[PDB]
């Protein structure tokens, strides 16, 4: 059966993820490399009207005082189920085709995807929860709803220097927002290889207790102060006994099965295009290929990327 | 390994589900509705804002698409506690056992389903959800794991509403519109189960819309002919059209039985029970796997169930 890599790019906005993938993209033959690219067409227009636009105004209007937290939580809410929709959908059609991890000879297929499901289902809500545009619960109900992982998830995210972040960024500008994602993604990274070193967050829950103070394969086990789990130690989720009520311990429960077994690489973003493109392709060296589980599934799998493309990416 | 026995009671509310639940030590637990989870958990009384937006809009006070917004956002916090239950209970679930009792029977109170496909649906039949939502929805449906029994409720119309009528939830509003929608919702659910058994297959028959199972137009199929996920020639966008897909996966290997709820609470009781003979049974997966389960489910219970 022929053998597929599936590689997610993913990380804040701004840091040039597009670019760099296209660039990827344009190197390999036409059809032995797919792009499943950013499904802006559905957020501006299929699933509903200008989402983009929706999201950073009520931001602007709630820090404008305009409206109240719930009224942007709703709408966040609410945005962010658009948002996440092509991600989601596109991984439980692409789900059945995919078979066991095969190894680190050359994949017949590469799927290049602009962001992974976990984007919209945790990382945009946990930086708008940052912001107070989001309640803790509906992070956790967004975590809950992340699928399955399948074997051979590669998750590509993005290093850049804050002053570099802001200067490719700037050309609403919202840097307490940018802060936030950097942050979030910070974290997520330290939560792989928390993960991956036998961290376990009901163990170390204890050693929480503070305040707000990154490598995903390399490196020391972090202290869960640096990973996801100090986020949900809002007031919100805690019970009178001071732990966490057991919905959201078990939501916890599902991102640490979710995020253990996902291969995570960080790309430099602070060089060239074309330094970025070079780089990136490096990294695809140690990525995990998986055998695909119809001898038809990946001209399926073509159709399904380019259809994508062509409906929603432009 | 033992074997384990998940049934999931849903239907439209105000039918008896519950009663008949609780009615029906060790060898069987229930899961309850998350009551507390809606109140007071992952938000303040969303029962009742639910309701008070359908009010609103019915009444021209807010818009449509402010009663979307706030529509998706409470399914948000409706569909959580069913969510992360399956998330967490999956993992136990090994293949089917056979057509002996079981070593324990997990009693749901609801399937992810009714929150993420039955209530949106029929919030978009009254006006309160776009369509795109509701299979945004629909995409993050959990996979359907081996031995998913689900039963539904069968009851008259008059007999529904004089039922509805004395067990009105906390902040809930006797609307009979809302109730012929999720009336709708159910009744084409089974029959789309059903439809989906039989072989069919929704791309084939999308044309008889436009022009030994149910016909399309009797199953939720029907609903997305909706403009808003058709382009300008008609056709359904490609992302619609996979979540339809979705759809039809997750329902066909679902295994569904009809209660007829028209009569006592003891005869649905016993009734429900009779229904059980039927339901698929799968083995755990770790010897350890039973009394796991039953933590959860009674964790469940005592933290959300009231
Ligand atoms: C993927 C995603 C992006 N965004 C933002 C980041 C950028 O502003 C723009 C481009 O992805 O959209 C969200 O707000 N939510 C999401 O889920
Ligand atoms: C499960 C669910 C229930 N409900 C409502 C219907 C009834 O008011 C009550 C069910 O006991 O909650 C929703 O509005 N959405 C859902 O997803």
């Amino acid at each position: 059966m022929p053998t597929l890599l599936r590689v997610y790019i993913d990380g804040p906005h701004g840091m040039g993820k597009t670019t760099t993938t296209q660039l990827l993209v344009a190197l390999g033959s036409r059809d032995d490399i797919v792009y499943v690219p950013e499904p802006m067409t559905y957020w501006r227009v299929l699933g509903a009207s200008e989402t983009i636009a929706n999201i950073y105004t009520t931001q602007h209007r709630l820090d404008q005082g305009e409206i109240s937290a719930g009224d942007a939580a709703v709408v966040m809410t609410s945005a962010n189920i658009t948002m996440g929709m092509p991600y989601a959908v596109t991984d439980a059609v692409l789900a059945p085709h995919i078979g066991g991890e095969a190894g680190s000879p050359p994949p017949a297929l590469t799927l290049i995807f602009d962001r992974h499901p976990i984007a919209a289902l945790l990382c945009y809500p946990a930086a708008r929860y940052l912001m107070g545009s989001m309640t803790p619960q509906a992070v956790l109900a967004f975590v809950a709803l992340i699928p399955p992982t399948l074997p051979g998830t590669n998750i590509v995210l993005g290093a850049l220097p804050e002053d570099r972040h802001i200067d490719r960024l700037a050309k609403r500008l919202d840097l307490a927002m940018l802060a936030a994602i950097r942050r979030v993604y910070g974290l997520l990274a330290n939560t792989v290889r928390y993960l991956q070193c036998g961290g376990s967050w009901r163990e170390d829950w204890g050693q929480l207790s503070g305040t707000a103070v990154p490598q995903s394969n390399a490196g020391p086990r972090p202290h869960i102060g640096d990973t996801l789990f100090t986020l949900f130690r809002a007031p919100e989720l805690l019970a009178p006994n001071g732990d966490l009520y057991n919905v959201f311990a078990w939501a916890l429960d599902v991102l640490a099965k979710r995020l253990r077994s996902m291969h995570v690489f960080i790309l430099d973003y602070d060089q060239s295009p074309a330094g970025c493109r070079d780089a990136l392709l490096q990294l695809t060296s140690g990525m995990v290929q998986t055998h695909v589980t119809t001898p038809g599934s990946i001209p399926t799998i073509c159709d399904l990327a380019r259809t994508f493309a062509r409906e929603m990416g432009e």
